[PDB]
């Protein structure tokens, strides 16, 4: 059996990327994993240790701020999964140090894909922050809703530079694709929870586990939150790449709840962990869930495998093997 056309995974050393490499290898693909520094044995070793990596995984050096650095890796590939994004949201010129670099990085990826000629489809990983960051929160969001970038630059909530970065990059990738007749899929995941291979806690699990720990600054994120299992997300990205009828934006969210609802589930499911009853910065009002509809993805025939219980069972375990207390 011949390896499925070589596909690139950008940011392969990361939380989402590394697991996507695992799943693409398992599905019979030759995977070209790109990282900013393949000489960093620490970050590269987990990838090379993956099942099937010896035969079908290769590591490539590339940087989103370095025009053309992805040309060699993409050349000859049938698909590109763009998961990398700049994550340094603590600068003093976010427009020029985060926003523009994020949009120029995605556009340069698209250019390299066009030049290659061999790429039939690009799968861009967006974020829920490109959908529902507006002044008036709606009860249901789908792939047709777009964050209000003007609103973000006005009130500058926590993480505003990231919402505008991804929202503008998402819009720019689509516009470039349509202008040059390219096949682009944009996948919108909420907070992603699941196993990780890095020795450090993924930033999404710091939020997900903020109730078990005492990570109070993350409480506002859990106020009205949506979840997806990392495995479901990666499987959906492979599904959407292989389905000939797939096109456009897709929401990949399997669970919506509130901080109060999440506290209850962890209370009944983990008596071993002390779950508070009240959370600073969050009143005792009426909180209803905000739903991210994945109808478009499910209509194509995709099905989620994991529940929110599966997610937290997997996160607590991997973390328990290091960065969190067993309490
Ligand atoms: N995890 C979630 O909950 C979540 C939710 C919604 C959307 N997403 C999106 O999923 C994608 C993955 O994020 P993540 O959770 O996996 O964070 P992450 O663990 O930090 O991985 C992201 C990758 O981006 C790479 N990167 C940053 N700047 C780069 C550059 N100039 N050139 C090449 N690579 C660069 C990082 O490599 P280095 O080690 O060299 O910095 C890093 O491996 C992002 O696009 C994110 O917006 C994630």
């Amino acid at each position: 059996a011949a390896a499925k056309g070589p596909v690139v995974v950008t940011g392969a050393a990361g939380f989402v990327g590394s697991w996507l490499v695992r799943k693409l290898l398992r599905a019979g693909y030759a995977v070209r994993a790109t990282v900013r520094d393949p000489a960093n044995v620490g970050k590269t070793k987990p990838l090379l240790d993956l099942p099937g990596a010896a035969e079908r995984l290769s590591i490539w050096k590339a940087d989103l701020t370095e025009e053309g650095s992805f040309d060699d890796a993409i050349k000859g590939c049938t698909g590109v999964f763009h998961v990398a994004t700049p994550m340094d949201f603590e600068s003093k010129d976010p427009e020029n140090e985060v926003i523009k670099p994020t949009v120029e990085g995605v556009l340069s990826i698209m250019r390299a894909c066009k030049e290659a000629g061999t790429v039939r489809r690009v799968v861009f990983t967006s974020t829920a922050g490109a959908v529902n960051v507006e002044e008036r929160q709606k009860p249901v969001y789908d792939e047709n809703n777009w964050s209000d970038v003007d609103f973000c630059r006005r009130v500058k909530m926590t993480g505003w530079m990231y919402f505008v970065s991804k929202t503008l990059a998402d819009k720019a990738a689509i516009a470039y694709a349509a202008e040059h007749g390219m096949d682009l899929i944009s996948v919108i995941p909420p907070l992603v929870i699941g196993p990780f291979i890095s020795a450090g806690m993924p930033p999404s699990l710091l939020t997900a586990l903020a109730l078990i720990t005492g990570n109070e600054p993350h409480y506002s994120i859990l106020k009205q939150v949506q979840f997806v299992h990392l495995d479901d997300l990666c499987d959906a990205e492979i599904f959407l790449f292989e389905h000939p009828a797939a096109a456009g934006r897709y929401v990949c969210s399997s669970h919506a709840t509130t901080i109060h609802g999440l506290a209850a589930m962890l209370r009944e499911r983990y008596p071993e962990y002390r779950i508070p009853e009240r959370f600073r910065g969050i009143d005792d009002g009426d909180l209803q869930p905000v739903h991210f509809s994945s109808k478009k993805l499910l209509d194509l025939g995709f099905a989620f495998k994991y529940t929110v219980e599966d997610m937290y069972d997997a996160a607590i375990r991997t973390c328990r093997e290091k960065g969190l207390i067993p309490l």
